[PDB]
C-alpha cells in the first residue's frame, strides 16, 4: 500500500542511489538519528566500495539524472558543426 508521497520529485547519483537501500538501515539502527548524521555512515561505506561494485549503482543515477533534464532543456545544449 503507498500511503504517503509517491514519485520522485529529483534525480540521484551513484551515491544517492547505492545509499537509498542502505539509508534505510542507518534509520532502523538510528531512531533518533538524522540523515546529516545517517550520511556519515553512508559515506565511508561508500567510498570503500569499488568500482564494480558502483557500476549497478551507477549506469543507475546516471538514468534519473539524464531524465531531470529532459523536462527542462535548461542544462546542456549546443552539438558541433562545421
Amino acid at each position: 500500500g503507498s500511503s504517503g508521497s509517491s514519485g520522485i520529485r529529483r534525480p540521484m547519483n551513484a551515491f544517492m542511489v547505492w545509499a537509498k537501500d542502505e539509508r534505510k538501515r542507518l534509520a532502523q539502527q538510528n531512531p533518533d538519528l538524522h540523515n546529516a548524521e545517517l550520511s556519515k555512515m553512508l559515506g565511508k561505506s561508500w567510498k570503500a566500495l569499488t568500482l564494480a561494485e558502483k557500476r549497478p549503482f551507477v549506469e543507475e543515477a546516471e538514468r534519473l539524472r539524464v531524465q531531470h533534464m529532459q523536462d527542462h532543456p535548461n542544462y546542456k545544449s549546443g552539438p558541433s558543426s562545421g
